[PDB]
């Protein structure tokens, strides 16, 4: 039961040190594509966000970039993405991906996809090749030794406060504190070349790592033995049961529409709801996962899991998953639910 | 006479070694399952209650639960069955079992059967195997080495009031005195997941019905001493006997199937509330307590009305739990045995 959970993490602790090897390497790529950026005159100022693994061997980094001020303006109603134009007209080396006032999202994508081709194709080092993952999305994604891909993110930084639509959004406040959900909207936030043309869309991958890092409601939870919780070890069991699940529909690829994001959101939601230290004792391991398959199964079949930051943005419209994915993957966790996960078994 | 149940008496006592080794056995299997229970986060805080020999080889064991302050209301008008809600609307793991407000028997159950399943395979120990009774049982049944079976049964325990049904139930103040009803029932009852509708709990007190056979005497020094060694706990020792051994008479046609010792035991408590005094039971009169507690045993099979000692308005002898024939079959067995100085005691 619990006992088997501790058996599924015991065996994800085997892939740490190839896991750890292959990072070697994307660190390697991503300095050397640092450097050469900062020699273009709109990416000078470029940096590495965070100060990283979606899933074995897929490795996610973000280059922020700083930016003059900038005016937002809302995209239709979409509470996510946004228009972007400056709040100064002496101009900056953005300029040329101006369209008016508007800052391209498409063409500064473009260019920066450009570049590192650029710098691709001059490696005698590895083979690295560029491939799209799916339309939509502000990464640029490479193949490092045919293994290894990496998600290579741009990023404008805004340091002004927060849009509107996140007014409602890291409900915190009964989880860390009020104080911590203002400490954290001070802190910049992000715009990320995904248009949903030239919008761009609200990123908090930053205070998503700090959360997840700095999860407890006590100060010192996991820093000594009497405080040892179990959100960390939840969230990597779930990552792993939508894996083991992806990869046993890989006929007709059902579930691709699904990402560690919607299980990492979905387990924000938890923690909100179940806000005490207490809550997540290790020795309830068994108990803790449940509740983040109980609610992951909620959104599923309610067709609704709203981003944690921005509370009208549903990651599960029918707009970004069909009807029959969610209907389909709720069938197949149901399942797995009531029969104490068949998929971690020997 | 009387020389006759002595002789069964003393037959009885050859199979002691026998069956404390074999509860030994039970023992040991019971011990390793409460650990992995407490490990399971709803069933931690289970423990074992105290009953635990029903027959020679049948062994029964309860798992008690310590549950939050509960709220019951009563199903249909059964003076037995209740559902379980909490008086909390924070919540306890039992949380993961709640439909709506209401604490869901079969869902629990089926978590402990599940549990248990698991740690059953996995032993190396012995040829250990799962089995349902009959329906509506409570009890996860185990088998231990093909021949000693184990009920195993989950309760949640209650420090709450005894339900009004239990009120005018206990009737043992004149044999035991007011003052102790009153200790007894100061104490914890129990819900066991016995489904009437598989979200209802039915009440148990068994731990009670330990108690009164232990400590049953009107004088509190009954059977401490040899000038006070009376013949009760014999006489239901006989009378368990005689109903397992006419079960096994009629093995053909399997017709007092529906009959088991709690009725036995159920009815040999009314004869004590009957018989309130420890002259009613010196062991010199063995023949004759014996007798009291065949002829109110045939009243019941007789009247068709056995009352739960606890619940009076719960007959176990309805035709609803118990078919009009087999009834009036098993009043005619007993009727001729006790008619020819019981020819099933023979030899
Ligand atoms: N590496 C990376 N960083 C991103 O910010 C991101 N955003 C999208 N994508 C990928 O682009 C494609 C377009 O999807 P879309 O944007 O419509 O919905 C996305 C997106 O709205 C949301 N999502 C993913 N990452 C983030 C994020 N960091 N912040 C907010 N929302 C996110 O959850 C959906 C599913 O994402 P993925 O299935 O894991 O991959 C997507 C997808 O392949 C991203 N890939
Ligand atoms: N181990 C165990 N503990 C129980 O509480 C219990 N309750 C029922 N059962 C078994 O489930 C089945 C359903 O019988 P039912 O409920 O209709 O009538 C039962 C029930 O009304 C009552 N009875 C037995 N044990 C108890 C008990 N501990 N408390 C109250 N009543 C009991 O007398 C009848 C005969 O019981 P059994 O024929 O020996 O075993 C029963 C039966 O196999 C039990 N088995
Ligand atoms: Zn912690
Ligand atoms: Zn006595």
């Amino acid at each position: 039961g619990a006992s088997k959970l501790r058996a599924v993490l015991e065996k994800l602790k085997l892939s740490r040190d190839d896991i750890s090897t292959a990072a070697g390497m994307v660190k390697g790529v991503v300095d050397h594509l640092l450097l050469r950026l900062k020699c273009d005159s709109a990416f000078r100022g470029v940096g590495l966000l965070n100060t990283k693994i979606s899933a074995p061997n897929e490795f996610d980094v973000m280059f922020k970039l700083e930016v003059p001020r900038i005016q937002l303006e809302e995209y239709s109603n979409t509470r996510a993405y946004y228009f972007v134009k400056f709040k100064r007209n002496k101009e900056n080396p953005l300029s040329q991906f101006l369209e008016g006032e508007i800052l391209s999202a498409s063409k500064m994508l473009s260019k920066f996809r450009k570049i590192i081709k650029e710098e691709i194709n001059d490696i005698k080092d590895t083979d690295v090749i560029m491939k799209r993952k799916r339309g939509g999305s502000p990464a640029v994604t490479l193949l490092i030794s045919e293994k290894i891909s990496v998600d290579i993110t741009l990023a404008l930084e805004s340091k002004s406060s927060w849009p509107a639509s996140t007014q409602e959004g890291l409900r915190i406040q009964n989880w860390l504190s009020a104080k911590v959900r203002k400490q954290l909207r001070l802190k910049p936030f992000y715009l990320v070349p995904k248009h949903a043309e030239e919008t761009w869309r609200l990123s908090f991958s930053h205070i998503e790592k700090e959360i997840l890092n700095n999860h407890g409601k006590s100060k010192t939870c996991c820093e000594n033995k009497e405080e040892k919780c179990c959100r960390k070890d939840c969230l990597k069991l779930m990552k792993y049961l939508l894996e083991q699940l992806k990869e046993r529909f890989k006929d007709k690829k059902h579930l691709d529409k699904f990402s560690s994001y919607h299980v990492k959101t979905a387990f924000f939601h938890v923690c909100t709801q179940n806000p005490q230290d207490s809550q997540w004792d290790r020795k309830d391991l068994g108990l803790c996962f449940d509740n983040c398959v109980t609610y992951f199964l909620q959104c599923l079949r309610t067709e609704k899991l709203e981003n944690y930051f921005i509370p009208e943005f549903n990651l599960f419209s029918s707009n970004l998953i069909d009807k029959r994915s969610k209907e389909f993957l709720t069938k197949q966790i149901e399942y797995e639910r009531n029969n104490e996960f068949p998929v971690f078994d020997e």
